[PDB]
């Protein structure tokens, strides 16, 4: 009844309204090859990340899933400060990102040396059970990503290590699926090595606009997360209003305590900032921590959609999702 | 008549006997994840890297190129650390590793922004000319490095801010070619984009046995490095037996002025320690010794006179980094 947050063991009964997806911080792989003119500043990222909790706390927030990858810039420690600061519980991931956006080098080394997918369960293991480094921190979920239309061999790797060390710790499964696909697939692979359906929160699956697709997932017991709110034009979503929609179909469809819903915000940037094109610019200009509450939410009032459906799936769902 | 090493500026004249291509870091785009199992244990680390750096010095050698790149662990404050124990000059890189085995998605995220060429040559110029990070260390080469039987058009955009670094401040570039491909290719893309060929170091050419391949390539008036003395087996790479009899081809045409030697050793792996299996046997000789052990002998066994040994490894490194 208990889950592992970077300020310790939280009973899960308190986690009460919760985020599924967000990044404090994050970095594609390579950023750390632009130091120089894209240094990591610890006080204004702090403050920044500290902003971004107090936003979600004003609407309620008391519990974020940070799932972001360890080859992605993972900073356990800084999720505690952020934590420390502002009673936010935060809980973090072990697992490394898709092969297409990830930095497969090292495990496909490894791969190659036959010892990758067991030196793999043993990171999880470490991580989930010990601690992640020299932080104390242990991650409370393990993340899992896919290719764009298939789960390549360097990722099934992960998928099946991340199945042996969910049978031995009872430990969430969140995932990534790129551009609306593989979400059958993932569940599929999953349940067949062993996964429980009840700990599988299956990601980005408002990046497909077809509900029978979502149906098909929903089938095999697991989680679906919308977990994308405000990414528009970009990484081959859809708009805000395409994902309204296909929510809208299934909540109708009685599917609500399998769902649940995110920004999968990026609040500090690793590496050099950047500033988009006004064409995406203005499409991304509600991407933050706060659009769910101040547009989403409304908009799904404006539906028909009832407070105890809305509670189902920020609070009812991450419960049950963390409960044995 | 200067050149930036971790140390600070030093004389081009006093960089002496020079091994052109050696680690004493490296890991694999992705090592930072496995942190948990695979911690940098910075005290034995050091101590490895100083034992490499006395063994080398014990053979003469007074200056290294260490061309890590950014994207592989490059720690130049930790490279200074050897230096300082060791007074061995080390020279660093600024540069991309090959898009098959480097981290891609930053910079090709910067290319869908539009900006990734210009960026790439900012951060050249920026660690060329101003320092590394907060460590105050210039680079003193910028690395190129290129893919099997392609340079990519992520590897491509590097190759052309290279060429433009360069033209601006007379940088030495050091390149990767993998698996024995794209050394007349590199030659002419960054000659194309009006880079000086004296300048130019084109990698890993022992991992071709056709002359022809070679002196394609030398043809472009650059420098070619054997070296990866020592890899056999592994990456690809064919045997020392091999190398030799390539090199000798090329000594005999007359080529010294053009050809530098050197091992690519990784003297501390980041991330995880690990074992090849038996393999092993065929690595055995990739070490800093192994040139001035093994394969120097066997060259002058073959009548290679002492005049072109020192023409490639003091000669040629001066010329080099010499305007
Ligand atoms: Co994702
Ligand atoms: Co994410
Ligand atoms: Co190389
Ligand atoms: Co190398």
């Amino acid at each position: 009844e208990m889950v592992e947050t970077v300020c310790g063991p939280v009973p899960v009964e308190q986690l009460g309204k919760t985020l599924i997806h967000e990044h404090f911080l994050f970095g594609y792989p390579g950023f750390q090859g632009d130091v120089t003119r894209g240094t990591f500043r610890e006080d204004e990222s702090l403050r920044v990340a500290v902003e971004a909790a107090e936003k979600m706390k004003r609407h309620g927030i008391q519990t974020v899933v940070d799932p972001t990858p360890n080859d992605c810039g993972r900073n356990p420690a800084f999720l505690r400060r952020v934590a420390e600061e502002t009673g936010l519980n935060i809980i973090c991931a072990t697992g490394y990102y898709y092969e297409g956006e990830g930095a497969p080098p090292y495990f496909q080394f490894r791969r190659l040396l036959g010892t990758a997918e067991d030196d793999i369960y043993d990171m999880f293991m470490a991580e989930l059970t010990e601690g992640i480094a020299d932080t104390g921190i242990k991650a409370g979920v393990i993340k899992l990503a896919s290719s764009k239309g298939r789960i390549t061999e360097y990722e099934k790797m992960f998928f099946r290590a991340a199945a042996r060390a969910q049978k031995e710790t009872g430990a969430v499964i969140i995932t990534h699926t790129q551009e609306g696909t593989m979400g059958p697939e993932q569940a599929a692979y999953l349940l067949e090595h062993g996964a429980d359906p009840k700990k599988i929160v299956i990601g980005h699956m408002c990046g497909n606009t077809d509900p029978d697709y979502h149906r098909k997932t929903l089938a095999y017991g697991v989680y679906i997360a919308f977990d994308r709110f405000g990414i528009q034009g970009m990484v081959g979503a859809p708009t805000d209003e395409e994902r309204v929609r296909t929510l809208l179909a299934l909540l109708r469809d009685g599917y609500e305590k399998q769902i649940m819903l995110s920004h999968d915000t990026v609040n500090v940037w690793l590496g050099r900032p950047f500033t988009l094109p006004e064409p995406f610019a203005e499409m991304m200009k509600n991407w933050h921590v706060e659009h769910l509450f101040v547009n989403i939410i409304p908009a799904l009032k404006n539906e028909g959609i009832r407070d105890e459906v809305l509670e189902q799936m920020f609070i009812g769902n991450p419960a049950a999702l963390f409960s044995a």
